[PDB]
């Protein structure tokens, strides 16, 4: 077992007070942060708006990098 | 060190020499002012092509075509 658990570092609550603590913390706990269906959509990405000199190395290290990074 | 016209057989008289050269000089048609023409890259074909975002032709065709002078 290698999960990181909640620790009551001080105090010794009764099982009712444990239940109250858990129901509060569990309903306070954040919802679906970092959502599972964050689609990719590169339409109009800011890197395509920039002017690049025809020989600008940022055409490799910014533009192509940004399109191809997955 | 210039390359001169040569006549290889027979000798024309000065009159025939003048007529020969005069007609050849008349045949020297052309622009009357041969010099390096004005550069205008507007709408050059290489800008019209689709290049993959990682296509090496973005270096060896598109960029070299724009930058070459």
């Amino acid at each position: 077992d290698h999960e990181a658990h909640i620790k009551v570092l001080r105090g010794e609550p009764t099982p009712e007070e444990m239940a109250a603590l858990m129901a509060v913390l569990a309903s306070a706990g954040g919802g679906p942060a970092e959502p599972v269906k964050k689609e990719r959509n590169m339409w109009g990405h800011p890197v395509d708006k920039l002017r690049y000199s025809v020989f600008s190395w940022q055409r490799v290290t910014l533009l192509e990098r940004t399109h191809m990074r997955r």
